[PDB]
């Protein structure tokens, strides 16, 4: 059960002041010595929320490998006595042990989504809580995502891993305490059916075993355009939720005790989607992807949110015309899909399983010789998968900007156990929900002749880099290879296609006369040249760029200080293939093919 | 009277959301139409704090000159029934006008140092409140800093001003309401005796608004090694552990506010240490220092001057692995996070106001009109920029007063002192200052091309602060003569002064990236040559007693032929990569023995 806290009759206490204390665990011996009943001795300041790695300009604390402990003191105000109280951590990236003075709260593995708890009897109202988390950013085969820890003979560890971006960890997101009266609202899931645009349902489902509900549906103007007294249904008039405007009604759900109330507002975004023959239609209307595969990446926090990173990064997706985005490779913060919302964003939601895949040169010892297996990707994992997917539905079900959820990012799929593998999860997940189509984004290696499990999908995600890591350099047979790959997809399918990313490596200042690789005019000719691929193909009906920014990964011969396949720098300096792509894209009608 | 906001029995509930409604008013109607009496129309999202300038990627918000409009609305708690209820805003830049549901609580122009209002008869505990900020970014030449609002002839402002950084503008610091008991502690002033490190007397005096008060001071440890009573005269004597550059250990004043119902205690961080000025020497704690470190710049990428707190921590782990001791807050005052900080970690703060920009003479700046003739006269720093300049020095020291990681007040920085009328202006205001706070030396920072036979002020100070750039500006690219200038310069106002000497500005612009066999300027080669020729220079001068390399960090200034997208002294890149010199001067100030003075060798 998760909603996004609210203030109202319910209130909440931001705790990231930045400034708790912090310390490695070398020794692993913090919880053998229960650091948590005393203040962390030999630690330093650091500021939550942000990655602790390029916090310190240290090398050793960037990529170490162990326990981080947090520690923070925080005064309980007074007038919450005698209500609930949550402890709530908007992330902790991977594993989180909280306690609160003495006293285990809350436990949580999975490093993108929310977990809180109730701590009522373990705080007083008006005296000072002292809160210490003990964060671990290791991956072995069960985590999501997957990785290797291997030890020397010596015994220090280095963590390997097998996706493209960094492994930053740390606190990541907001650590709130919040109240509520002991009537709460628990959990609301509204789905919402169209059919030609001009008088339609939203149905309601909504749990409080603490008292009886009334729900009330405001608009925009706070006046009251429908009501209903759980298990509700609403039938209304039309005025829909759409990627130009994004007009959101507003559901307060009330529910009533005797002695007390409790008053929740959900937005609601009013509209359908629904994928039929080549189309992927947005209330019975074609839609045509424009937009970017993005990071959580940032200079000195690592994935830390930050307000001003968020204005200033769709600033630039709006000024170059993209309509759509797609959260590669972990669930993003919330206010990311709540910014979508109120400006009718599309975004396709995607967990973090990223990397189940050993045959890629990319992202850091000796790895098992077959993927599926029980040495790597077993049983223990599909369910730790399936606990991620469960975890990503329950927060991000309610947003309309969410048209799409992707289950996993570049899966090896020639094994079998891929299919065996996959198959369980994406019929687990399409009755997990029901009102989005499903995805699963393919690796370039697995071609259409050779892929095992995108029939089990309603979308088809690509992502391809042909004229890069092959044909390389050369534009016209890669532009061949490309329009025969996507024609195979289409006579197999007869899905909608999606390039979920395509980019090439550029470093900015880099100009040549002769067009060659890394170079900002070769990045404007491979640009171009895919459009001409998609533009001639009825069945794609998206493009997304690979990256919109450069962003950090683990050393390597092929990362030049990172990944430089973004459109803009990691300082959001616009590379000159940025005012091939505001041209480009706002040239078009919005949400429709060229 | 000005605190810092803590949290015992006392609470807070930070603003800074971020993601307030945001307006520009081209028409200049925003006054007019009574904006705020309802929601902001045609508006869009901004981060607070954060300068609004770099946020939305388009020069035409950045370069706009005129009132800019934040709103948001916010639940007020219930449990602050019999509470008072404070409105704060850490630093609205230039000019703050606030509304609280169709009333104005507060107003202020200073665009550097809180300023408050008392909430309570307009809040109701339990109900939704909006809040409703008119900023404004003009300066004129009675605000500090100075600087000329031009009109063209369709009513569209350029600002000019001739200080070297941009004027980012918006809500830069945190803003919060906290509450506070009807009895409260409203002021508190702490001074610290130091006689030779054995046993000293921390006179205290406090303005409490409604009670009586007792005083207790715990340690580190937080046992109590003194008690007092009375709403002053208390002093207090201990057997000490000293604050130090280096360790900073700070004992903590628990002031009681004890009315017949009521109660408040605040708890005041105290560093127990002495500075002072003795021959050519800047003694603490009656040793003779050696200030290592940087002049700064609250200036980051995308959120402009707006306070981060990752930026702190990043920029402090650089700032002790280089091995620096000290810094000045350039042109401003900063957050006090960052004097907090200093204080915690026992590192020597100089404290600066924003008069900055006191010189027409430089081609620094934004030249879009025509300079007035005469810098001290009735058209331009006149009697009300000198009392404007006092405001800005009494709200500074009514902030910073017991930090005992500052160590100086910079009354300003770099004035013309050629003409007469210099000292008719800057007399009264350092003996204000003095009269305002007499326990921490003063200073005023000195332009290069007021050489010791020219400057006509300097003897009104107790430390001499220079900026220097031959072989830059002059003598460009000639270090052995930019050497002997320099040497030639700085034992002429040792005679002619026998001050201590502070060099907090020398630096040369330095391309990332641009390498040269010939050492020329623009060069990383050139900045390291250049550093170690200043260096060598000051090792053979006694009187000076510290060194400031001129900016830690690339920083963004106004467009201009001589400002390669911004100004390129730093250490560190923009984005906090090091340069070349960067490692010259880790192994400088980390072969030094900590706080001391190269003895010209090694
Ligand atoms: O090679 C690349 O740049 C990309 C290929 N597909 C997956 C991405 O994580 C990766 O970054
Ligand atoms: O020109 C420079 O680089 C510096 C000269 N002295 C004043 C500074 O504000 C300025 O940044």
């Amino acid at each position: 059960h998760m909603l996004r806290p609210v203030e109202t009759p319910t209130r909440e206490i931001k705790k990231l002041d930045g400034l708790w204390a912090f310390s490695l665990d070398r020794e692993n011996c913090g919880i053998d010595q229960r650091w948590w009943e005393s203040a962390l001795q030999e630690s330093r300041a650091i500021a939550v929320p942000g990655s602790f790695n390029d916090q310190f300009a240290d090398a050793d604390i960037r990529n170490y490998a162990g326990n981080v402990w947090y520690q923070r003191e925080v005064f309980i105000p007074k007038g919450w006595a005698g209500q609930r109280i949550v402890l709530r951590f908007d992330a902790v990236t991977h594993y989180g042990k909280v306690w609160v003075n003495n006293q285990e709260v809350m436990e949580h593995q999975g490093g993108y989504t929310p977990f809180e708890a109730d701590v009522t009897p373990y705080v007083i109202a008006g005296k000072s809580v002292r809160i210490t988390v003990c964060v671990n950013n290791e991956l072995n085969w069960q985590t999501i995502p997957p990785g290797m820890v291997i030890t020397d003979e010596n015994g220090k560890k280095k963590q390997s891993y097998f996706h493209d971006f960094f492994n930053y960890a740390g606190i990541h997101r907001s650590v709130m305490l919040y109240t509520t009266p002991n009537t709460w609202v628990d959990d609301i899931t509204v789905v919402t059916h169209v059919a030609q645009d001009c008088n339609h349902a939203s149905v309601d489902w909504q749990v409080v075993a603490n008292g009886d509900v009334s729900v009330e549906l405001r608009d925009a103007d706070q006046q009251v355009v429908a009501t209903g007294q759980s298990g509700t249904l609403q039938v209304v008039n039309p005025h829909l939720w759409q990627p130009g405007e994004g007009y959101l009604y507003e559901l307060c759900v009330t529910a009533k005790s005797q002695t007390e109330c409790d008053i929740y507002p959900l937005r609601v975004g009013i509209r359908s989607v629904a994928v039929k023959g080549e189309q992927f239609l947005i209330n019975h209307k074609p839609f045509y992807f424009t937009g970017f595969g993005r990071h959580e990446d940032a200079d000195l926090r690592g994935k830390g949110f930050d307000n001003v990173l968020m204005v200033h990064d769709h600033a630039l997706m709006d000024w170059i015309g993209a309509n759509s985005y797609r959260t590669s490779h972990y669930p993003y913060a919330e206010e990311m899909l709540d910014w979508a919302d109120e400006h009718g964003i599309v975004v396709i939601d995607e967990t973090a399983a990223v990397g189940f895949n050993l045959s890629l040169g990319i992202g850091f010892g000796n790895k098992p010789k077959e993927l599926y297996s029980e040495e790597a990707v077993n049983g223990e994992t599909q369910q730790a998968h399936l606990q991620a997917i469960k975890e990503l539905i329950a927060r991000d079900k309610n947003h309309p900007s969410v048209v799409m959820w992707s289950i996993a990012n570049e899966p090896d799929t020639r094994p079998q156990g891929a299919r065996e593998y996959f198959a369980p999860l994406a019929e687990a997940t399409r009755k997990l929900d029901p009102t989005r189509p499903i995805t699963c984004v393919n690796v370039m290696f697995c071609d259409a002749h050779t892929d095992t499990i995108s029939d089990l999908f309603d979308v088809l995600c690509l992502n391809r880099y042909y004229g890069w890591y092959v044909q390389s350099g050369d534009l016209e047979t890669a532009e061949k290879v490309l329009e025969k790959e996507l024609l195979a997809w289409q006579e197999k399918l007869h899905q909608p296609i999606i390039i979920t990313e395509y980019g090439v490596d550029t470093l900015a200042g880099l100009h040549s006369m002769y067009t060659d690789m890394w170079s900002e005019e070769y990045q404007c000719a491979w640009l171009d040249m895919y459009h001409r691929v998609f533009d001639r193909v009825s069945a794609v009906v998206g493009e997304q760029v690979w990256n919109f920014a450069d962003f950090a990964t683990s050393q390597g011969i092929l990362r030049v200080g990172g990944n430089k396949k973004g459109i803009f720098t990691r300082d959001r300096k616009p590379k000159s293939a940025a005012f091939l792509l505001q041209k480009r894209w706002t040239g078009m009608n919005f949400g429709e093919k060229p």
